[PDB]
């Protein structure tokens, strides 16, 4: 018959397998002196459902248009309320069936009048910096082009085309086309014109393209210099000037600086430089390094350099993808003053004025292909778009585009061929592709475990152990011995490792170990720098963020978008405090008798030279005694004994036996940085005199007896249930054992290995650990000291519908001025359930008191929360904080804001002060309970309810990484065991 | 030094491993003229929450009361609002530590006073008939003894301490003790002195217990009589009365009455009789039968017979436990009334009351006793009772408390030891103990599958495969050779099978077709007969029922306890319609040239007297025909073909060809019986005259074409989405495929076998089958007849994430009159997810109609619903109800309502009617979508949204039994398929 469906045209160009047409050819961003208008601002905005029902009422010469409204661009529209943000992990949100998309496709049309003034010609361009994820171009209603590849920036000559005066330009995009299958990134969904849109003037006897070629050697010192200009893609005569290093040459050309300072990230030397034609000059920032693989090692100007990494998404929780300049500095800036060195650009090329802030900071950069096909794997890689030839030319074009952007920087040391996106044939060729292009940068690409394209062999998530048997060279080998050969003689990097998802991550600290044991070890990037969490403002509320399902998503992966070491407003998360400490790029080891400390240059180019090194004593009442000591300056890689003033010394052996003292030695900076003032903290250590343990009180006072209570001195039981119900006059409403925690994110996650699939939270929950009983089977008062008694309470605690439990025995003893709690615990009967032992979170006691806390004191380890497996920012000292910044912020409520190895703790109900002390313990205080943190879903659901739950642990379990990579580590782990631990309260006034 | 834990001496006793003391030999429950006061009424009562904070105030004396309120007794209390209901399936609600029991456990003191005239002086007793769980009874402040055994009876001698004149009774009731880890029933838990509790004088010379033994001889038609009559324990003189058969003779003499007419569920015989001494006179009610296992046959009076059974729990939606007398009997009446002829009292002595019914209306009944240690199964049966040497006496006394109290009874034909309560030494000594007081009774215990104490072999849910191996002999061997030749020689029953937890029970015509087929094999009982729901009124609300979990349980088994075939107030669910027809006692297979049918008579002992077999031909509008035939009385198990009159085959004859007419022939009651009026419907067959299927309209309208609008006749579609959006005047708000329903209780069943162990509803919750997106491939307008047209719609259906898929395309015609649907699916790739091949719910569409249905009318299959393996019960005809009546009311609202079979359909909208017709098809019709249906826990949840959704497909899954027992037979499964169907549409004024 003959087709009768609406938009079938609009449609068969998203569905095209080819890259955007009527474009410029792909070049460097550039600093160029050619006059320049920036079309940001605000535009107007029609947004349709689909191809089928976007008018084609030619909206394009601008004039009377209806249904149009204003909208900032660059943006993310559904940040805007035009739509939602939509946050899948792994799952398309559409039907699988590539070229197609789905009906659903919501169609943005955008439109801006501007003027072009004589400066504009004959000769300009438009250029988009980032369209999600097609978009057609019309400039005065003649069709430019179209764009294809959401983060790469595309360019279209408008001579002829662009009329002096005002113009028109008018830009649909739809959110899904066929480039959504090769756009998989575990992201928020944002269609949109998310970067700059600028008029560029071309004028004649111009520069188009710059290529810099700057290397290092490391012998002689040289710089070797060659600075490439086209026009056109043809070489053309211009000059190179290099003020502060007495150079005028012709680009083209190859000389040999005789001395350069080179570029590193610890030492990012750049040298400014201009490169100009008749018409035209652009300006230049210069590092000087050269990049080479050696003894399967990654080298860097002649040294192997440890990679201190993240995983950088851009994201902000109000504009999406649109990460203001002040944002992107301020957080680069947090990068360094929390020791990171490397970044990357995960899974997609960076908006372009990035790449100038990590040259000029310091950061070994990942710059990585916008190419992700993940959504693919669930069917065996059928259909995977990186093995069909169909999308070559567009993915070898991504690729293209990926590197002739950014290849002029010093930052740049690896190109990325994508992220997840399976083996293939047009992976080769965008390997092959860049090979030829930059020589000077080896190539990255996980997704293809033989490594046959690849210089580093790269694996995420891989568990220590394997990391340590890849370390030694001894891993499995490949079937195809060729092959093998080559990945062995390859140095190995983490590209995703200790997923900060939540509570943690744990297991930090054995990794670097290894880093630090293995030359072909480069080191790893956490995953990832931010959550993406996005801000909603509550209806008569404040703020909290959402994650996946909270914008109505059909098909969404929950808060696993908020994974990150920073919230996403960049406050950090405990993960990035311990993460700090783990890499810190010097080690301090403080002698224990206080005579001085071991220092160890862990940088891998600079001396100590920048650090000045102070020590304190702190003790009870504050500081004792301090200073500075001066080091002369220690190598690279090298060590060195830095005696300390014989004061400390002295004052830790003139110390009265069993007080407590904190010798604490810094590094921080002599002088102020390009990312942080003079005394920033870069390393520390610490020698702890530890206090010594709390005697018992005497059993002097004797037990007491009434109808319905029992007395002890300042305690007050319950005759009937033999709990405490009052200890100087603080009510206790409940006393009990503890063996369980509100699940983390880690603990969600299933762990794999073992026929045990469960999530350790299912473990639990088919336990009964959250739904604890206790059943008395005694009490008695026995015979202390001179008439005095000790009261032992005996109870067994168990699960509705469970044979095993736990006979716990609470000794009670008191003097009058302080009680003496003995808790004994001993399993009772095999802890098995559904074929498979049970694991505790932990050996405490809950004490629930009838008021409410304001304060929290403690000597042990803070200020923030630790872990067994974590807390390695955790310092020993006095600390106090209001109850409230006990807590950590996570926007899905878990178990948080432990304080392990405390020695002693001072809460502040009111007036009165509860004092615990006794063998190290972990101190939780929070004011609502375990099961309504479990149960709350955002911080909002947590509600206080007037109590204090005092969290008291004998034992606690690790965190690890169960939600994506290794669980805890078996020595973190806790298996049903006997214990027993004393403890000693106090109330006063 | 010394205990000061308070109520160690309550507990103690609660954890008693020994029946309750103090109390008289267990006995008969006999109708005495011996003087008796009812102690029913207005109690007053107090509840504690533990032992240890139980009063020890002298309540007992019931002088000054503080605390104390008006409670009903018999009660359940929960349901009065002290405390609240708790259901577990298996679960222990408390710790497994036998037989210890929980802090939290419900105290409740009862008390009453009443007087006591010189009628019960010297001697009486007062009589306990049940009490959840642990009872001890004071008069008069004077303790009588403690109770054991919450559903069987005790009896306290009071004489010297009932006191003529005013009286004090005072119980104290717990609900926890050592005996609730033997009463582990799927039950709610429901404390209370839930039977009656009377006062009995015992005068001198008087009857204590009797036993009657009425044997039948089937050769000579004998009834062998012997009545035994006891005082003290001791055989005593007494004169045993039954004028219908002139006897005269003492008690403990056997003697051979030459003619009795036996007694039978069918033919439920029963002789009036009295037993008399001088001082007492007891009534009974003597029913003759003999019951022997021959030949691996249960046989009855000499004859193998088939029990048509169900499993009866005792519970009111409102006073628990306490089943009013007239719901008992009106429930039991409802059985008969549905074919039903066995009962087995699951899984506890039912209500002395009980008995009497079962033996005048009809039951073989499986009385069992108070036993079921289900809970220690997951540990391995670690600590059963049932094994348990402690627990000997105290499991014999529940059996010999079961067996005493009901011997007399001919409608009880087995003994069962319990149910799910393992193996043990203790289950053999209460099976050598029943057998040695009563050996005219086989014993049942399912829970030992070596059979080696029983005389049958029960199982439940046993697949219809294994039945139908076992129904042969060729069941697997146990290892040891002398039980499996005891085991072989045994009758098979299936005390459980085809659970009717919502919608369903699929299968039960394959159980019933081996019950025919297979002597050995004796019939199953249905679990259950009712649902446990509990009825909870809205605040500013209608009433709903409530299950586990809706009343705070801590542990719970959700909706589990509604598993019946009635609801709590006997209103029947689908299931007990359809199994009424599948255990009809007659077979009617109607010939198809309408001049007879074949009728089997399918009773065991009575013949076809007392049925009038009735005829009717009905057709489009209103019975053309009809009468009764008179037959002459079939024997059981014989086989005759009744003529019809002449008339009814002529019509059949003459009809024209292509009008339906369905010939349907009824065997009625031919007049009242004692549980139905005559006219009640007991069995049917039909025959039917199909009608031709609908010829389609001639496409002589062609298409018409606008620039968002189509129009084809009465047909208007949308030119972007190509689906219609009116038909008629009839907004259609969509229409798309379905291959999904809202999950059954079934489909959340795990269906044990093969890999995947996964519920159905979570295999498509991975597939996405709910949500199923389409996008539009074309649309074509295709020449039809006479310039006319036929538009094609080509669409394909998927699901976000998954690369298999459906290509779906409409083709409609018009004449302008009626519109010719055509609907062809073809499979798109591997319907492969998670390594498991999918399965589809259904292949049909769903029409969303803009306006409301009032009325739904049919010809097909009806009233109610009808799935592939159910709807035996939905006859052919023509029928017609309102909207809210094609509902079902199950408590968790799910997938239910289809109309399978259908041939035409019509609905009312407003003052239109959509008629539907075409090739037979399914037909449902609701006021909500079935994600709202799906989401709703409660039928409160389901809104009406002012829409109609019209589901007709041409292809359905079976429902089966998969919630507990065989999932979806093979022939019954829905692999993805290719498949077309035609339908034609049609609107009127
Ligand atoms: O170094 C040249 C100097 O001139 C500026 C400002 O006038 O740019 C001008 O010079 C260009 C050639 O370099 C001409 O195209 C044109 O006259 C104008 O752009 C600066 O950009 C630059 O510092
Ligand atoms: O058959 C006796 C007749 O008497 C009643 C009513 O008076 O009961 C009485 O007779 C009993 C002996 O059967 C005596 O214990 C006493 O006189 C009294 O219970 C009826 O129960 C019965 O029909
Ligand atoms: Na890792
Ligand atoms: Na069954």
């Amino acid at each position: 018959g003959r087709s009768l469906e609406l938009g079938a045209a609009d449609i068969q160009d998203l569905e095209s397998f080819e890259a955007g047409r009527g474009a410029l050819p792909a070049r460097a961003y550039l600093q160029s002196d050619a006059p320049r208008l920036s079309l940001n601002g605000e535009w107007q905005f029609r947004l349709s459902p689909g191809s089928r029902v976007a008018p084609d009422d030619g909206w394009q010469l601008g004039e009377a248009l209806n249904g149009f409204e204003s909208l900032p661009v660059p943006s993310s529209w559904p940040m805007h309320g035009h739509g939602a943000p939509a946050y899948t992990n792994v799952q398309f949100p559409f039907a699988v069936e590539p070229p197609h998309v789905p009906e659903a496709n919501p169609i943005g049309d955008h439109l801006v009048v501007f003027e072009a003034g004589p400066e504009f010609f004959p000769h300009a361009l438009l250029r988009f910096d980032g369209i999600e994820s097609a978009g057609t171009v019309w400039l005065n209603g003649v069709e430019l082009g179209t764009t294809r590849g959401s983060r790469l920036a595309h360019e279209f000559d408008v001579s002829g085309i662009l009329e002096q005066g005002e113009n028109t330009l008018a830009v649909r995009v739809a959110q899904f086309s066929a480039a959504s299958y090769v756009e998989d990134q575990a992201m928020w969904w944002l269609p949109g014109i998310f970067r700059d849109v600028t008029l560029q003037a071309r004028p004649a006897a111009g520069i188009d393209d710059v290529f810099v070629h700057a290397g290092y050697d490391h012998i002689t010192g040289e710089g070797i210099l060659k600075v490439e200009a086209s026009r056109g893609g043809q070489a053309i005569d211009a000059v190179v000037r290099v003020p502060e290093l007495a150079l005028e040459l012709a680009a083209g050309t190859e000389v040999r600086v005789p001395a350069v300072e080179p570029w590193s990230a610890e030492v990012p030397k750049l040298y400014e430089a201009a490169v100009s034609a008749a018409g035209e000059s652009v300006a230049l920032q210069i590092g000087f390094r050269s990049i080479a693989i050696e003894d399967a090692q990654f080298k860097v100007n002649g040294r192997r350099i440890l990679l201190r990494g993240v995983n950088r998404h851009e994201h902000h929780p109000r504009l999406g993808r649109v990460v203001p300049r002040d944002v992107v500095e301020a957080e680069l800036r947090l990068m360094k003053q929390h020791n990171i060195n490397a970044i990357r650009t995960s899974h997609y090329p960076p908006h372009p004025q990035f790449l100038a802030l990590a040259d000029q900071l310091g950061f070994y950069v990942v710059l990585e292909c916008d190419l992700e096909t993940h959504g693919f794997e669930s069917a065996g890689w059928a259909q995977n778009p990186s093995d069909d030839p169909q999308w070559e030319d567009a993915l070898v074009d991504r690729m293209r585009r990926t590197v002739e952007r950014d290849k002029n920087h010093a930052s740049v040391v690896m190109w990325s061929l994508g992220n997840e996106a399976g083996t293939g044939r047009n992976l080769a060729a965008m390997s092959r592709w860049t090979k030829d292009r930059d020589p000077s940068r080896p190539i990255h690409y996980e997704g293809d475990w033989s490594s046959e394209h690849v210089d580093v062999y790269s694996r995420m998530y891989a568990s220590q152990a394997e990391t340590a048997l890849i370390g030694q060279g001894i891993e499995p080998a490949l079937n195809d011995a060729a092959l093998d050969a080559r990945r062995r003689a390859m140095p190995f990097v983490l590209c995703e490792y200790v997923h900060a998802m939540g509570n943690g991550p744990g297991g930090m600290s054995e990794y670097q170990a290894l880093f630090e044991k293995y030359p072909r070890l480069m080191g790893g990037f956490v995953w990832e720098w931010l959550e993406h969490g996005i801000t909603v403002s509550t209806a008569d509320g404040v703020d909290h963020y959402g994650y996946g399902g909270d914008f109505g998503e059909e098909v969404h992966d929950g808060n696993f978008v908020t994974d990150g070491l920073v919230d996403a407003d960049r406050r950090p998360r405990p993960g990035l405090l311990d993460f700090k400490k783990v890499i810190e790029p010097l080690r301090i080891d403080v002698a224990r008798d206080w005579t001085g400390f071991t220092l160890r240059n862990g940088q891998d180019f600079a001396d100590t030279s920048a650090f000045s090194f102070r020590y304190e004593v702190e003790a009870d009442g504050g500081a004792l005694d301090g200073g500075t000591v001066d080091v002369a300056p220690v190598a690279p890689q090298s060590e060195t004994v830095v005696e300390l003033p014989g004061s400390v010394a002295a004052l830790a052996a003139g110390l009265s036996d069993g007080r407590p003292a904190v010798l604490t030695v810094r590094a921080v900076l002599g002088a102020d940085s390009a990312w942080a003032d003079a005394g920033h903290e870069v390393a520390w250590g610490q020698s702890v005199r530890e206090p010594g343990a709390p005697v018992p009180p005497a059993p002097v006072e004797p037990v007491q007896v009434q109808d319905s209570e029992l007395t002890l001195g300042p305690v007050v039981f319950s005759r009937a249930t033999g709990m405490p119900t009052s200890i100087g006059g603080v009510p206790v409403e409940k006393l009990g054992l503890t063996l369980w925690w509100a699940p983390t994110d880690n603990d969600l996650g299933r762990e794999w290995g073992g026929a045990d699939e469960r999530p350790l939270a299912t473990q639990w929950k088919d336990a009964g650990l959250n739904r604890l009983h206790t059943r008395l089977l005694g009490i008695s008062a026995n015979p202390g000291q001179d008439g005095g008694e000790t009261l032992t309470v005996r109870t067994r605690v168990s699960a509705a519908d469970k044979q095993y439990g736990v006979l716990v025995d609470y000794t009670w003893s008191t003097d009058g001025e302080t009680v003496g709690l003995r808790t004994q615990v001993r399993r009772d009967g095999t802890w098995v359930n559904r074929g498979f032992e049970v694991e505790w979170a932990r050996i405490g006691l809950e004490f629930v008191l009838g008021e409410e806390t304001e304060l929290v004191s403690w000597f042990g380890q803070g200020p923030h929360q630790s872990y067994p497996d974590t807390g390695q920012g955790a310092r020993a000292g006095w600390f106090s904080l209001p109850l409230a910044k006990m807590d950590v912020e996570y926007v899905r409520p878990q178990e948080c804001g432990a304080r392990s190895g405390s020695r002693s703790a001072a809460l502040q109900l009111g007036g009165r002060t509860l004092e615990i002390c006794g063998d190290p313990f972990a101190l939780t205080v929070r004011p609502y309970s375990q099961d309504v943190l479990d149960a709350a879903a955002h911080r909002p659901d947590l509600k206080a309810d007037g109590r204090t739950y005092l969290y008291v642990d004998h034992a606690l379990r690790g965190v690890g990484t169960a939600a994506c990579g290794p669980g805890v580590l078996e020595q973190y782990r806790l298996k049903p065991r006997d214990a027993d631990f004393i403890l000693t309260l106090k109330v006063r006034s």
